[PDB]
Parts: C-alpha cells; sequence; structure tokens
C-alpha cells in the first residue's frame, strides 16, 4: 500500500480509518431520508466506526457516497481522538492537549500559500458540469433530522470567499440546505468571516453577486482549519500549508478566479446574494435540538458550475447530543484560540477546553496557581478580568460559561471537571454574570426566552478555585485510587489484582 | 433454605458470591492504606466487592472486612444489585424502582422488633467486659492518606434511645478510634443522633448517653440507618415493614438497648457530648481529605463488646463517585425528597441525586401538566421549591436543586447534564437561598468564610423552558433513540450487524 498522508488527501484519510477498523463500508441501500442521519447518531453516541454509505437511494454512480462522523470519537484503544489526529497528520494516539498545542505551534511556522497544479492532474476536474446540467434536487442529499427545514448538503464542506481586493481568502464551514434545482441557502451571520467578506462585497455595490466555491472532501487539514476561528485577514490556506508542511495543491474554478483544492471530491461554484433571501432552517444543531418551524430567511447561493471525482464522497456531520464535530471541532478549535488569547493577554493559564458533555457551552480554563498567586488578586477581580478578555471577542461568542479551575484538574476528562465544578464553586455566590455582552443566539436558553429579543447577557465566569489557592499552596488529598494513594501502593495493587482474584 | 440477604448479612455475602460479585482475598492485606486503595479501585470501575479474610494484625474472630457493600457493579448483573439485595429485591431492579419500593413500604404496617433467645443469637457468641476492651488491637483500617485516625465506624449502625424510651434511632455517622477504650465521631445537627443526644443533655446527662454500635446488622437495617425518615419514628419498625417481619433483637450486656441478634459485632457504652476529642479529617462524600482540618467531637466510651465467630466488619471508603455516600446517602435523600414533594403538593414525578455531582445536586423531574395547572412563573416556582426543601432536614446535604421537564431521564446523567447546560441561563435562571443552613461538609463551604456562618450558598436552578410553564412545546431531541421514529430506530438496530458493525 502507498504511504498514506491523511492530512493532505481525503481518500488517504478514508484508507487510514479502514486500516484502523474505524470505518464500516455499508454496501446495502440506505435512504438519505433520515436513515443516514440515524445511523450516524447511533455511531457517534457509542464512539463507533464511521459509516461510509456506498449505496444511497437515488445516487448515480458518481454522485455520491456519504462519509459520516469524520471527526467523531472512537475507542480509547485506537486513540479516541484518532480521527481529529488524522486530519493533522498526527499519531492516532495523540491526546487532545497535544492536538491543541500542535495547532498553536503551527502558528509560528512559515505560512505556505497554495500551489497551482495542472488541471489535467486534479481529480476534482474529472467531471465538469456547466449551468444547465446543475440539478441539485437530483443529488441524494441527506435529510438529517426530523423537522429540519430542508436537506442539508453542506455540513462538512468548505466555503471559499475572497475579498474584492484579493488580499484575504477565507475558508470556513457554515450550514447550507438545498432550496431548489439551482440554489442553496445557509447561515451567513455576524461575526463570522463569511459574513465579513460578503459585507465587503456589499460595501462596493456588489451584494447580489459575491463569488464563492463550496468544496467537499477537501484535504482534511483544510476542513479542520475551516472550523477554526483564526484571525481576521489571515487566509486559512496559508496556515493549512504550515500544518501540512507543504502548499495545498489548487486549481482555478471554472467560472470565477477562486482556487479550490485539487483533490476535492466535489466542487460547487457560483455567486451569493445577500439581497435575495429564502427561508432556512431549522437545523438540528450543536446544543441537541430542532426547534420546529423556527426558520429565518438567509442569503441565496446560486450554483452555476460543478466539478467532481469518480465515485465522489460527501463527508457529512449530523449534529446533536454530544459527541460530534460541533463538539470535537467547534469546541476544541475555540479552546485552541482561547489558549492563544490567554497567552496574548498574559492570563496565568496552562490549558483551555470545551467539554463535549456541555455541548460547547462551557469553556474550562486550567489556571497556573503560582502565576495566579503572583497577581495578589481576588476571585471577584480575577473573574472580571477573565470575562472581560473573552466575552467581547469572536473567539468567546459561543461560550456562555467560563469555569476557572486549579492546575490539579485534568480539564480534558469530564469526570475531573464535573467533580471540580460541583465541589469547588458556591452556587450563585461564585458566579459572575456578564449582562451587557453579546449572547450566542443558538443557545437554547437564549433562543427560547425573551433574551432572543434583547441579544445581551446570560453569560458568566464561575470560580472553581478555592480561596486559599489565590494566595498560597493548599495540599489536599484527592480521594480516588490513582491520586489518593502513593505510587508504590497503586502499583502493588495493580500488580497483585489478578492474584487477589479479580477476573 | 432460601437465602434472605435483607434479613441476614451473611446471606447477603453469600448471594454476592453466587453472582460472582464478591472476591475473597486470602493473602495478607494491610489495613494501613491497602484495604482502602483496593476498595477505591473496585468502586471506581464498578468491580466485585472485596472481602478481606486475612488482615495483618487480625485475630481469628476480629476481623475480616467487606468493602463496597453498596458500590455499583456491571449492568449485566444489575448495576444497583447490591442495593436491591439490602431490601431483598430482584438484583436487576432499577434505582427508580428501589426508591418507589421504599415509598410503598411506608404504607405497610410497621413491625416492631421481637426479642429472641440470647443462646441462639450469633452476636452473643463472644462477650467481653470492660477490662477486655482493646480497640488498638483491632485491625481497624486507615482508609485514606492524611485521615485523622483509623475509622472503625463507616458502615455500622449507632443505636440511641430517648430518655423517655419512646424513640430508638438507628443511624450511620463516622467514627474513629481515639485510644484503647474510646471512639470519636460526628454528632451534628440536624441529625437524629444529635437530637436524641441533646434530649439527654437537657435532663443533666450530657456526659452519659447509652449507645450501642452494631456491625454487620441485617442489611435492610443498615440501609434505613442511612435514610432520613421522620423524627420520632424508630427505624426498626420501618425496617420491619421492609422485611415482612420483626427484626430479631437481644438486649445489650450493659444497658437496655436492643441490638440485632445477627450482628457481627456489637460495641456498647456511653456517649459524652461534653468530653470531646479532635476528630478527623476524613476523606468524605465530596472527595477530599483536607489535611489537619479536624475539629472537636464527642467521645464514645466502650464498656462492652460482643461478636460472632469469624466476625466481618463492613466498610465504606468514601471519595470520588461512586460509593455508599452517593448510592445510599443520595438516593435515600431523593426517596424522602419525593415523599416530601407528594405531601407538599409539588408536581414532581421523581427525584434523584446524580452520583457525578457527589450527592450535592438534587434533580426534580417535573410533571409539565401539573406545572401548567399552577399557572405560575419560574421565579415563583423556584421560590416555592427551595422553601419546601432547603428549610428542612431532608434538604440538608443538597446545595443545588435542579428542575427539569418530564422528557428527562434523571437517572441517566447524560440527559441531566444536557438539560442542565442547555436549558438554564447561567445566573439569571438560578435563585440563591442566603438564609438557609449550609451543608458544612461541602468543600466550597468548609474552605471559605461561609464555614463560620453556616448560612446560604444553596440555589434552585430552573432547567424548564419558559414555554413549558404555559403549554405544550414539541421540539426534537437530536440523538438516536429520541430523534427518529421508532420504526427507524428499530430498523437500524436490527440491521446493525448486517451493515458491518461488530
Ligand atoms: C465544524 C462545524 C462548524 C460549524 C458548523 C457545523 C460544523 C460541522 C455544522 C455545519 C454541522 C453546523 C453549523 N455550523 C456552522 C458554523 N459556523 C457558522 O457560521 N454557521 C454554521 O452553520 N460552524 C463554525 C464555523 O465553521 C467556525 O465558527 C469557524 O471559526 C468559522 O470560520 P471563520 O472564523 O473563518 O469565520
Ligand atoms: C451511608 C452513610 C451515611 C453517612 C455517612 C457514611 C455512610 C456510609 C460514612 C460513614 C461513610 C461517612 C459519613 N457519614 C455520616 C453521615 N451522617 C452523619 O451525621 N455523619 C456522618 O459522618 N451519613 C448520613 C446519615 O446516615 C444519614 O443522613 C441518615 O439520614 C442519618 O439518620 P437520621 O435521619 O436517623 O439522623
Ligand atoms: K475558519
Ligand atoms: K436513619
Ligand atoms: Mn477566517
Ligand atoms: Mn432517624
Amino acid at each position: 500500500m502507498r504511504k498514506l498522508n491523511p492530512a493532505l488527501e481525503f481518500r488517504d484519510f478514508i484508507q487510514v480509518l479502514k486500516d484502523e477498523d474505524d470505518l464500516i463500508e455499508i454496501t446495502e441501500e440506505i435512504d438519505p431520508n433520515l436513515e443516514v442521519g440515524a445511523i450516524m447518531r447511533k455511531a457517534y453516541e457509542s464512539h463507533l466506526p464511521a459509516p461510509l454509505f456506498k449505496n444511497l437511494k437515488g445516487a448515480s454512480k458518481d454522485l455520491f457516497s456519504i462519509l459520516g462522523c469524520p471527526a467523531g470519537l472512537r475507542s480509547k484503544e485506537k486513540g479516541d481522538h484518532g480521527r481529529i489526529a488524522h486530519h493533522l497528520g498526527l499519531d492516532p494516539k495523540t491526546t487532545i492537549k497535544e492536538i491543541i498545542d500542535y495547532l498553536l505551534e503551527c502558528k509560528e511556522k512559515e505560512p505556505l500559500p497554495p500551489i497551482t497544479v495542472p488541471v489535467s492532474s486534479a481529480p476534482c476536474k474529472t467531471h465538469i458540469l456547466s449551468e444547465e446540467k446543475i440539478h441539485l434536487q437530483s443529488l441524494p442529499t441527506p435529510y438529517l433530522h426530523v423537522s429540519d427545514g430542508g436537506k442539508y448538503l453542506q455540513t462538512y464542506g468548505m466555503w471559499i470567499l475572497q475579498t474584492p481586493d484579493k488580499k484575504w481568502t477565507n475558508w470556513s464551514i457554515a450550514r447550507g440546505m438545498v432550496v431548489d434545482d439551482k440554489h442553496i441557502t445557509g447561515l451567513v451571520i455576524k461575526p463570522q468571516h463569511i459574513r465579513q467578506i460578503a459585507d465587503s462585497w456589499a460595501a462596493i455595490g456588489k451584494a447580489n453577486e459575491i463569488p464563492f466555491a463550496l468544496c467537499f472532501g477537501v484535504p482534511p487539514a483544510a476542513i479542520l482549519v475551516s472550523s477554526m476561528p483564526i484571525p481576521e485577514g489571515v487566509s486559512e490556506s496559508d496556515y493549512v500549508g504550515a500544518i501540512l508542511g507543504e502548499s495545498v495543491p489548487v486549481v482555478k474554478c471554472e467560472t470565477n478566479d477562486l482556487m479550490v483544492p485539487a483533490t476535492s471530491e466535489m466542487v460547487f461554484e457560483g455567486t451569493l446574494s445577500l439581497t435575495d433571501t429564502h427561508l432556512e432552517g431549522p437545523f438540528g444543531d450543536m446544543h441537541g435540538y430542532v426547534f420546529k418551524s423556527q426558520g429565518h430567511p438567509c442569503p441565496l447561493y446560486t450554483v452555476k458550475a460543478m466539478s467532481y471525482r469518480d465515485n465522489a464522497i460527501l463527508p457529512v456531520s449530523n449534529p446533536g447530543l454530544c459527541t460530534d464535530e460541533t463538539h470535537t471541532l467547534i469546541g476544541s478549535l475555540v479552546a485552541t484560540e482561547a489558549k492563544e488569547l490567554a497567552i496574548e493577554s498574559g492570563l496565568p493559564i496552562l490549558d483551555a477546553f470545551m467539554p463535549y458533555e456541555a455541548q460547547a457551552l462551557w469553556l474550562i480554563l486550567k489556571v497556573d496557581l503560582k502565576g495566579l498567586q503572583a497577581l495578589k488578586t481576588t476571585p471577584e477581580e480575577f473573574c472580571k478580568k477573565v470575562g472581560d478578555i473573552y466575552f467581547r471577542t469572536k473567539v468567546g461568542f459561543i461560550v456562555h460559561e467560563i469555569i476557572l479551575v486549579a492546575d490539579d484538574i485534568d480539564i480534558f476528562n469530564f469526570k475531573e471537571v464535573i467533580w471540580a465544578y460541583v465541589t469547588r464553586h458556591t452556587p450563585v455566590a461564585d458566579q459572575m454574570a456578564f449582562d451587557d455582552v453579546t449572547s450566542f443566539p443558538l443557545a437554547p436558553f437564549v433562543s427560547q426566552s425573551s433574551r432572543s429579543k434583547t441579544m445581551k447577557g446570560g453569560k458568566c465566569v464561575t470560580n472553581c478555585i478555592f480561596r486559599q489557592q489565590y494566595e498560597r499552596s493548599f495540599d489536599y488529598i484527592t480521594c480516588n485510587f490513582e491520586k489518593g494513594y502513593p505510587k508504590g501502593l497503586v502499583d502493588k495493587v495493580n500488580e497483585n489484582w489478578k492474584r487477589y482474584g479479580y477476573k
């Protein structure tokens, strides 16, 4: 078998998961109407192998297979974050901390802008359809959740938009549903870069004609960085190239000047209008709900051209209850940028993480107690400093509760987090509300209350650092097996376990 | 005959053996740390309970240790089966069914204990008078690093009786060996051990309260010992109702208290509230040993002991979830919490204290039809709820009451945490109670200034959407079992193996 590069090539990503027994090719006919979604949910929820649906009801030979759960969790024996690790070309057993720290290290690497390759060598140019041959309604697009507002073709593809001055090309994920034979609609909302760039087209009189590309089965490093809140003005492609150690190979679109990854499974091209809008949503989302007939108009994308590979594969995320990509990518790439912001701001933080169990609503900051102690501060002042750094930023947008814990908590393990949360904060008294900051409109407690009108508040910083940890050493015993007892005793017990009779 | 694990501690051990849920460790184990460490490993992976048959320093009779008598075990055998066996219930009975059974038992005729012959009573097999009491000779475990001492009393039953003899209380409260004749332990309000002790102090007998301390009692008894049943009600009579028969008892050597005839060990003597000794710290239900944070507690003077051949000390070693301080303490508060909701007219279907929340969170499953009939608001309902629970003994340990609608399975922490984070606005949906009694054991209380006031720091958290207070609100829960029509869910489960899943 060839040497696999799953960060660079979507199909190598598929092969590496086969070789790890982490992918199940389903060859029997599966209905894109709910059945795909339901299988994906069953697989996410027990951390099982990713399904590749090779035989979809209503598919042509090329359009398409579906890959579900591309960044779901899997058994610990294989490395439970192996799928995320493979998007970055890392050892499958890498921890999430290491994943995060690698993304931060790649920020100081030389950015490698994309490299144009010949069209004759680019798999995404194998088939080219011009406008009259665009028939979105004939694609076997999944209907992912009951009461979704339409069929969501765009759950794990990359939108490419570029500023008018050509200086900033943004790659990002935002949901899109098929509206009719030629149109997609989806979220283009503040403070997302896709809206920022669309607005820069509006600012010069071209709100009804913004060029885009939508690419599926891009280099897995590209799709991951597509979900990451990197800074404005920074073209994702260049940071992808630093992650990969090589420039992303690209080709020009058929109908505009945008560059698309040469190994994409499927490329859609066209223009976006902010002034022609269509009812969109609802969509089963990151917090675990479909709220019925709660759609709202969004912009229309007119598809004008398409290109694709033989036997093309559509990667799909089907969000809901933890754990899926809206938790493993959205949350952790937020936590990555929250750590960066801590470094920028000088907060005494070791790590950051968004527990999956908290539906990417909670941001846990692991506080370096010595560094905290060096500030000579109080919980009230420190919680204010922290909330003020995070809750007015794009990075802090999805976050409604920042939880501060000492450096004895493994924040990446929710058994330790929930322990620290309930045992170390006094309800209400240890929580600081932030009334005036922008609410995340998707939080169900926000959207299903009068706060959906006012758009402000409902966020807090929760102090789970004991008062004495603001001042000095505080040595207590954590009462479990591994931490509670001397290393000699833990080993002795572990060595003799079978001999005792445990079977 | 038939084993009766509810009535006999040794039948309880036998049915755990019969289910491969008990490991008899026959090599030498040190009660210094090693027992407690083995126990922690067992609890934390829901493994078979250890029976330590050969403790360093033990005599032939005093003693073996059974750890984890109410720990959780594999779902295959019934994960709550140890608790079900304390009540003589099917081992696969769920904790909801356990709770509802305890509530049913409240309607049965109470059966007070019946005296049986001393000659037949196992707990009278060996009898020691005062001079032969040597508590330092017992292989008492040192359960956690930095414990204040060796806690003999973690899963036994204190017996105190009011001076007028109308109420005999059975309860568990920790106790450590002080010296060769004395134990010290918690005796705090609002617990009944303290309430009864105070009634003795009011008539000039604070320094001479009769007590008995019993180990390896009838498991139904040790379970009700951890339950906050009403004041004035003798546990023995409800334990009777649970068993379908009177607990068999015998009189103490040195006082008038009645002890279970099948007890493994009985210690007797006098409690003094006014002779105190440094007690603790102890690794307790919230998961911490706070080093050198002991406090003065009453002294128990042991004047007599009796015991069986080959006696067994049952032991609980608390800490991170899950152990008896969560499965018994929490669930038994929940049981009385549900009973209180019924008596107070709240529309509560079920109550539970998730193990993950270290018995600090009480979840109340609200009947939405009942809530809607109230025509109330969240603010009013949260007040009503906190007022009912936080001002009474049953609410003592609980710092946060979480209200959820009837679509949440409160026995499943995946649904509870999902509902918690998604359905309440941080701070705005929380109502603080400032003037209620704090649980002194909560680490956020003990390690703050609130340790000096003992007031406040409790809250009710509203996880019921605003619309659910008024009318129907049909939304889709985005998971496999709830999100999809039943026919599809069944179809996927039937075809799973054929897809290629293994
Ligand atoms: C991984 C992932 C990220 C989604 C996402 C999903 C996934 C799988 C979906 C498709 C399943 C459902 C909803 N999503 C949207 C989304 N951002 C957004 O504006 N609208 C969305 O609809 N995000 C987040 C978005 O990709 C991140 O906020 C990026 O930081 C945005 O890029 P930018 O920083 O360049 O604006
Ligand atoms: C099961 C159980 C219950 C403990 C307990 C433990 C266990 C295993 C320990 C021994 C491992 C550690 C600490 N415990 C104490 C405790 N109550 C108390 O006042 N002091 C305690 O030290 N409890 C709770 C007590 O048993 C319940 O609150 C009962 O409601 C008390 O009975 P009462 O209502 O008759 O007063
Ligand atoms: K991005
Ligand atoms: K009791
Ligand atoms: Mn961007
Ligand atoms: Mn009582």
